[PDB]
């Protein structure tokens, strides 16, 4: 009898949710005199109020009923918050079940552990509005909206046991993000995966206007989710006294279905795609506060976001009304003496880790378990010659993630938008395919790799693919995003919530244990401009993440394949970082080796040997490169100013880590200045080839001794369609530029260099005329390799 | 009988698609030799192939039809394309109507016409293989997929009888901004509006994976779309012949049912959303290509994206079969001997200006008016004393636009996503209301402005609400986007598309006329902390549009109400860059008369003569401020300097324009190095407040003599919750902070400054525990004011 609650049973879950609405209600306004045990006077009011209530209601009103099933059916939820801004109800349950209590043992259940409770919450010294990491059994913060179904289907990709419970605002709904997420259902495994219950709030109304999804017809709602592959069932209603039966009814229906798709899944007697049940709640908006105000509509209403009533502490009339929403609830039949929640109340609390507060999978950190990484050095290529062969870079990493597929069969995936194939890492395919949970065609299996069973995440929406894989991570497991630099704009939104929330969890938050890196992969970079991807590619990208602390992302650009095994092997192992590698998938040369090329990721700058001019002497200018393409032209510079002026000495910097430019005071990675100083030398010009924008590296070495010394050359502007070579002269980071650029900056080049300077410059017309007649670049240009 | 079609035309039909497939295929393949007059050669075939063909006989599928029912019945259509890759078939479609022939008198209709039209596509010197501003009839570049549907809605934002053909890729229908678009349909007002008529090109196959749309049932994806708010019918086979009727069929069916959704409307007889027809196409991936090609279904599959064979100078057999791909469409029954098409596809082609390549909404400067702006020192506040006086900022500028629209009621929306109240821009509402289009409730009027007939768009969604903007622009109408700082991030992606659009649209293609401008507002600035928007606020986004050159993007950050004004005044007649206009909604000090404020934004920079402390003097140090918090700061650290020592001599200097920052090397714009050193000192200290990243500055003033004196500070991070000052305090951009800095810079005051630098401190201390202990600043703080 789950369906039907008992009329006693059902009384202490309405006494529950009074008393989570009343503590809510609490931290939004009160400072002091938790229980009304004295009247009600400004001096107890927060002068500045900056809570959220209009959501509230709805948030604890799901809360409760879940408590319910887990103490019932013993399962065990999450509860990813949608809103975000209705943190004030999960810290009110949190407290209630006791979860806040342990967590933070100041916060009590007492008198005057509330008194605490409520002052800390939107103030200074305090924790914030939102479900920041603060917030116990929390893994999304809510703030942008948008993510949240995605977060919910990302913590449930691999926990067969798991149910979560994602509660959508319809505000929410209407973004572009969240409208893709939807169609997450699809890539959901029932036999190896969760479940998500998505709940959409449908309160009706945002903060100043009437929601898209409520002002659509019944009938267009129902058959809208019906086409994204869910079954909805809809609650509505207004008086509590009838909602209660519905929802508990509702909610237990629902996950008898979730039980029964996953036990059909999992018995193999139904290998096919279910619709999975939805629920939609229609109560109003702060639809147990005030009802009017002044003059105006309060209760479900657009005015019931954030704060009823602002001014409080002017309008004496205003604190009487908010003095009797307060007495609405009936605190004193709510808490003992004491200021603990009466033995009712108890009773009806999941126990120990059950709590969906108290969830481990929430603190995913604590269930990680470190990857089974193979020796990456049996997938390196050979180079008996530095810089003489040639071979394709992403074809060892494929290889080399296909081994991590296989020895890590279960926290482990891999996510690329449509572009794993174009990335030429089809290796992987060689053990798992992708999983597609869809209907299948013969042809599929000749052209595709499609099973139910995939460890490879493939959708064009990044956005999804992004919140998939943040979720992956924060419960505890490990991924690698891989996709094109020209639209790494588009989850540039959330990679900054990420990063935010990684920071604070860091330094903040102590109880939060550390869960694995976003190890993100860019492609197919702007130099090449491959057949996908507009004309006008832009390296914005990592100009954005520079701008987050050093303390929280890393930027690597490996100059060949082994030097990408290196740095992928190296970030499967990190933690708490954003690690940005951006490759490139073209046949490009080998310059290190396996053993080299881990000696040169260690020390994340060097200076390179073999294309080196002279060692024993100091040079007459250093050549710096940091990207793959650029390094190249930077080599090729090398080898025409060496081959015209045979006593010119060069050093040869490249430099993989790229926030090793960054002085030690700014963070302990970065070069010291006696380190920086002799890799560079500390007088003579660094000409530095650069993938991305020029500026980047000023930003970097700003505070260095040598800065007056840089000279930075790197990507300013593409045209509409450009041979590799072309798209090089017209920024100036061809060979031909980067040679003439060094004539003109070591002194005593500058009367000597004058007829070789003239023929670089014929050089770069003759290449641009075969070009146009052409089409492509000389074959001496593509087939260029080093020749010392 | 617009619905059947006779079996003459028919052939016709088909000729004419024959003929637009073949050269397509031209275009992607041959160099030389475009009739196949003599036996096809690899000297013919063009070097590095990047051409898309996957898409391309879809879209011209759609577009010889569409032909069909333009000169029936005397519709005007303008094709959105939204693969973008297929330009191709686009250009293909011009050519044949005479429209590129017309544009680009080089590529002629004959013999050696065609051999330049197929040279010049995917080619060094020559078009792209996307939508660029080059192509005939466009205004969607395609190269990011997703806004393509947005698009299409902006473009019928105002034109009655416009009707939009908006084909999507099913692969792009995945991404999430174009989830969200379908939603736009309830907030197109049948009665004033244009109809857009989308087409789904369901080709069932990505570049190597099958699309999400394509592997849900039939019932799901008809249930999907009716959820949408579209009545779907499906055009389904891979037969030429049957297609033909089929398609013929739907399309006049279709028009019809949307002709007689307006004319109900504007009779007025039926003020109700109605069911939008939309067309589903289910024809094979390049369904007229090679079927087999190295024992792999390459027609209908993903192989069949871009190239179906790639390797056509090697391997003499793929020469072949191009070859026989050629034939295939019996181009000697489809041109004539001198090369241009038979009398048979000329008969059949739009006359004049009815051609969609053709239609003058697509270039839409031609059809731009200028709009009628009232004087705006009728709203400005006034200010006896400047930095005495507190007033609303953002008041001002809604009563401005408010009139605005009155003077321009076709030609003018406003679009912010669901904060126009919250920005505190009601002024707006007391005139025209927010454009709802839904089913509306007796509460709504009370309270919100919602009507059919409104002026005000509003929807969550930030991609959506940015790509209507665009659309809006790009067809000669104007606009304003108001939004918050916090949530730039997301219109990212779609900034960048707009702005390499209207870069290329000026510098290269000659024939586009100037459209207007793109008026971006972001109020709620980080430095204010209001209760929307999530913890962590970034001003990123000022730093990407930067990355765009001076000559496409102005950033203005007006210190007051009236220098708004001023700013919004001016670039509501500027055409070709995208404003991005930093204000903030608090309560502020106003500094700026209506007069002053216009001489201010005219110079972009200028010293401020009442805060300056001695003029006839050379000043002891140059404070200066860019964003309005950081103004109040800057100003009020002057006062202390000023209090505490008399003597010193402080020039005050306030930034508007930031791009005035840039010598004039970079653009004539920016400040000449005479008239920089005449502002900032060549030699004396500059203090410099930014709202933003710090070091924004130091990429702009980098070229300038005084650099290496230029100090800013900035925006570094920000707290999980604080306080206006604490915020300041922690970012060191406060006034004790800024005083500080300037006792130490100066020279002469780093001894006799030790006592006051002590005493900041102190008061710097004093705050922070005041704000921990109250929750808010001290009422001194808050009503601060200049008292000289
Ligand atoms: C993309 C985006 N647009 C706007 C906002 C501003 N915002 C913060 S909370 C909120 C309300 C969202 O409404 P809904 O999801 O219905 O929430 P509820 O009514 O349950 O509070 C909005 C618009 C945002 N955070 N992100
Ligand atoms: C957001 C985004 N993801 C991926 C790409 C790369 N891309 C460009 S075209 C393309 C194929 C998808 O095209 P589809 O919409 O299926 O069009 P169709 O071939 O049916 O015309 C892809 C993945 C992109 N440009 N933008
Ligand atoms: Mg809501
Ligand atoms: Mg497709």
């Amino acid at each position: 009898d789950i369906a039907t609650l008992s009329p006693n049973e059902q009384a202490a879950i309405d006494a529950w949710w009074r008393a989570a609405n009343y503590l809510s209600v609490g931290q939004i306004y009160l400072r002091d005199n938790p229980l009304l045990q004295e009247p009600l006077r400004p001096e107890h009011i927060k002068q500045r109020l900056l809570g959220h209530w209009g959501s509230d209601p709805g948030l604890s009103f799901v809360y409760v009923h879940l408590n319910r099933l887990i103490r019932r059916l013993d399962l065990n939820l999450i509860y990813v918050t949608g809103p975000g801004h209705g943190a004030p109800a999960l810290l009110a349950n949190a407290w209630l079940e006791g979860t806040y209590s342990e967590v933070y043992p100041n916060c009590q259940q007492s008198t005057a552990g509330l008194q605490q409770f409520f002052k800390q919450f939107s103030f200074p010294g305090g924790i914030g509005s939102h479900c920041t990491p603060e917030t116990p059994g929390s893994i999304h913060e809510g703030g942008e909206l948008g993510y949240s179904l995605s977060h919910a289907f990302g913590a449930a990709l691999d926990n067969p046991d798991l149910i979560v419970a994602c509660v959508i605002g319809d505000g929410e709904a209407e973004t572009g993000p969240l409208a893709t997420s939807w169609h997450s259902n699809k890539f959901l495994n029932p036999a190896q995966d969760g479940a998500v219950l998505p709940i959409l709030h449908l309160n009706g109304y945002k903060i100043a206007n009437p929601t898209l999804l409520s002002r659509i017809s019944h009938e267009e709602l129902r058959s809208l989710f019906i086409g994204y592959g869910y079954e909805p069932f809809f609650v509505e209603g207004n008086d509590p006294a009838i909602l209660h039966g519905v929802m508990a009814s509702t909610l237990a229906t629902c996950v008898q279905k979730i039980q029964a798709i996953q036990a059909a899944a999992r018995s193999g007697e139904s290998s096919d795609r279910p619709m999975w049940p939805m629920i939609v709640l229609r109560t109003p908006k702060g639809w147990t506060g005030p009802a009017t105000i002044k003059g105006h509509v309060v209760e479900g209403s657009w005015r019931s976001h954030q704060v009823p009533m602002a001014d409080v502490l002017t309008n004496p009339e205003h604190l009487q009304l908010l003095e009797d929403w307060l007495r609405s609830y009936r605190p004193e039949e709510l808490f003992d003496a004491s200021g603990a929640p009466v033995a009712e109340l108890q009773a009806i609390a999941p126990i120990g880790d059950r709590r969906m507060s108290a969830n481990p999978v929430t603190n995913g950190g604590l269930l990680r378990r470190a990857l089974t990484l193979p020796d990456f050095r049996d997938q390196a290529v050979s180079v008996p010659a530095p810089g003489k062969s040639r071979a394709d870079s992403t074809r060892p990493l494929g290889q080399f993630l296909r081994e991590v597929i296989r020895h890590n069969p279960d926290n482990f995936r891999l996510f690329g938008p449509d572009e794993t194939a174009s990335n030429r890492l089809d290796a992987v395919y060689e053990v798992t395919s992708k999983v597609w949970l869809g209907d299948r065609i013969p042809e599929d299996e000749d052209g595709g790799h499609l099973s139910d069973r995939g460890r490879v995440m493939e959708i064009l929406s990044e956005h999804t693919l992004e919140g998939w894989l943040e979720a992956y991570l924060l419960t505890g497991r490990h991924g690698f995003f891989a996709t094109y630099e020209a639209f790494a704009h588009v989850i540039d939104s959330m990679v900054n919530q990420h990063a935010k929330w990684l920071d604070v969890s860091k330094r903040e938050v102590d109880w939060r244990a550390p869960v694995s890196s976003l190890n993100i992969l860019l492609s197919s970079t702007v130099w090449r401009q491959d057949h996908n991807g507009f004309s006008h590619q832009d390296p914005g990208f990592i100009d954005l993440v520079t701008n987050k602390s050093a303390r929280v992302t890393r930027i690597y650009l490996p100059p060949d394949a082994n030097c990408l095994l290196s740095v992928a092997d190296h970030c499967l192992r990190s933690t708490d970082y954003i690690n940005v590698i951006v490759a490139d998938k073209q046949s490009h040369l080998q310059y290190l080796d396996a053993e080299a090329a881990a000696r040169h990721c260690a020390k994340g700058i060097g200076i390179w040997d073999w294309a080196s001019n002279d060692q024993g002497a100091s040079p007459d200018v250093v050549i710096a490169s940091c990207g793959d393409v650029v390094t190249l032209e930077a080599l090729a510079a090398t080898a025409l100013l060496r081959e015209h002026f045979p006593d010119l000495k060069i050093r040869f910097v490249n430099v993989v880590d790229l926030f090793r430019l960054q002085p030690d005071t700014e963070h302990p990675h970065g070069l010291s200045d006696r380190d920086f100083d002799s890799l560079f030398t500390v007088d003579k010009p660094i000409i530095f080839n650069f993938h991305g924008y020029p500026w980047l590296i000023h930003k970097l070495a700003y505070r260095r001794h040598n800065h007056n010394n840089l000279h930075v050359r790197g990507y300013k502007e593409v045209g509409n369609i450009n041979t590799p070579l072309e798209l090089a002269i017209r920024n100036q980071v061809d060979r031909f530029n980067l040679a003439i650029d060094v004539i003109d900056r070591v002194p005593h080049l500058r009367d000597r260099g004058a007829h070789v300077k003239e023929w670089l410059k014929d050089q770069i017309h003759d290449h641009i005329q075969y070009a146009y007649q052409e089409g492509i670049d000389r074959p001496e240009i593509n087939q260029w390799q080093w020749p010392f």
